[PDB]
């Protein structure tokens, strides 16, 4: 008996930016991509969010493998895993046994209804064929009233007379899978767990630091920003970096467009697997939105009308859309 | 080229209790099962481990669904709101009997033979009797002075002349799935997430409080224990409550024996699904070990020799064992 608003009505009640009263989006410092063939891993250490790392060790530490430090047999563990993490980081960074690569890109962007079109640097968007499209999905489930969000709501309409921009990034830590296997071959499960956890921390730190670098320098829509790492975790900054597959746009296949547009694989070695997971696994990607009114949200469950409309926009079958949007189908 | 000890050698270097000098196992206050048709949900609130609850809300709160409280759209505010909402929902659902808890505890004479634990009838002389059930063990085998653990190491050998015992439990919070669907039907995703999170918290609280009751009262091997809930989370008490499928014995099919022996489904309504998950989902089960020196551990990866021996002991095919123990096979199929 769950109620869903028909797509046309959800669109009429979409999030309204009031573009007539909006300031002009800032043009990024370049259009196209910038590639990082290496990155300063020591600098990233300061951006690490240690909570998920301690979560890993709480989970694994309850059932220690043979060969764990003696402290796991006590009635202390957090300090020991933290110190061991720092020793490993020092050794692996200095020996260059871990390395990071990434890419950032920016393009002119404008919205048409639920979708975001990107254009060539020198193009007049109204006069030009888009070079890429990032498709949006819109909230539909029922519960003035709150708007029905879609990521396209955060980008200026094609006909608004306002030029907008969209960015993207992909980052990864390389060497993790190889080191973990080597540790395991040596019978050292503790170090394997450790390097896997650290790889994840480094990739996320890279995403965080690079986002700050994008806000202040590369896009520079907030050049005066001066926030601590703790404030970054709390999302005290403006703009968002949502990745395909996450609740704001659950369609993983949007990664294909990111990879094509920014030539990500040939630029960074970061691959998309058949399930559209990133390889190496210690990797993060996303689209950058600069509007200070942008926010994360969950699309939530959607109706058949939106699935059909989305299929037509992407030129794929309903069955194909239903494969990738399975968990958010609001119908049988 | 990862090294594994042959099974016979891993067994020779198993954890050795030295049973003559250790405190003798205490006979529980009953043999067989005790069923809880209802349980004091309010009492369980004090035993809640809130960390995983706050983790759920950190994850969901980043991407709020339409209809969430207005604070999710702001710049401490979220944690405050979800916690007060949690306590309000707990109070309302408990008082209105819209959630209810059921469970069962059982105890039986138990003795080990090598890697396995046999259970016996109350009046049986274990050396003279056919076991009424067997809980099979798996032993650490991967190489690195430390022993190679198996759960059976925590139970007195059949021929030690020392009588031992094993317990088990299964508990669940009923009503969670139904309330969640009802909330969702109205379009209230916030409350659906909340009740699911609370159901999980209550089931885990029931497991914790019941284990304490087992240690102090029902088994009563630690009748003089008095630990606060924070110390319970730190595993400051003695004895363990490992469940089939967890790293100490990754074979989920051992749940079938638990369910058969203690007549769990008919006693409590808690079922095992085709995948051997518990239904309802807000549920916890395990085996109770009372030994002062029992501890959780990960079996880790095992060799073909142990897979073949385990299959022989359980009277099942090697193919089936390799299916159930897939993740811990230390060799290629």
């Amino acid at each position: 008996e769950r109620r869903y608003l028909p797509l046309s009505q959800a669109r009429k009640s979409g999030f309204q930016m009031d573009w007539l009263s909006e300031p002009h989006p800032v043009k990024p410092t370049f259009i196209g991509t910038q590639v990082f063939e290496e990155y300063d891993l020591q600098k990233l250490v300061d951006y690490i969010d240690w909570k998920p790392f301690f979560d890993v060790w709480q989970l694994r530490g309850k059932y220690p493998n043979r060969g764990f430090p003696k402290i796991f047999n006590d009635k202390g563990e957090a300090r020991k895993v933290y110190d061991d993490a720092h020793n490993m980081l020092n050794t692996l960074i200095s020996q260059k046994k871990l390395r990071a690569r990434g890419v950032v890109g920016f393009w002119p962007a404008q919205s048409i209804q639920d979708d975001i079109h990107l254009y060539a640097e020198a193009a007049v968007p109204q006069a030009a064929e888009p070079i890429a499209t990032f498709y949006g999905l819109r909230q539909q489930a029922e519960n003035s009233t709150e708007p029905y969000y879609c990521l396209s709501d955060f980008i200026a309409p094609l006909h608004s007379g306002i030029r907008d921009y969209l960015g993207l990034f992909a980052v990864a830590c390389f060497g993790v899978e190889e080191l973990s296997k080597a540790y395991e071959d040596d019978g050292d499960d503790y170090s394997s767990i450790m390097v896997k956890a650290l790889g994840d921390r480094l990739a996320e730190a890279f995403a965080e630091e690079l986002h700050e670098r994008v806000r202040r320098e590369l896009w520079a829509y907030c050049g005066s920003e001066q926030l601590d790492v703790a404030d970054l975790r709390r999302l005290r900054y403006k703009g968002i970096r949502p990745a395909p597959g996450y609740p704001s746009q659950p369609d993983h296949t949007e990664k294909l467009t990111m990879w094509r547009l920014a030539d990500i694989e040939q630029s960074t070695g970061i691959r998309l697997t058949e399930s559209l997971a990133m390889a190496p696994a210690s990797a993060v990607s996303g689209l950058y939105f600069s509007n200070l009114k942008s926010k994360y949200f969950a699309v939530g469950k959607i109706s058949k009308d939106q699935v059909e409309d989305y299929a037509l926009r992407k030129n794929i079958s309903v069955a194909e859309v239903e494969k990738w949007l399975g968990p958010i189908l609001g119908y049988d």
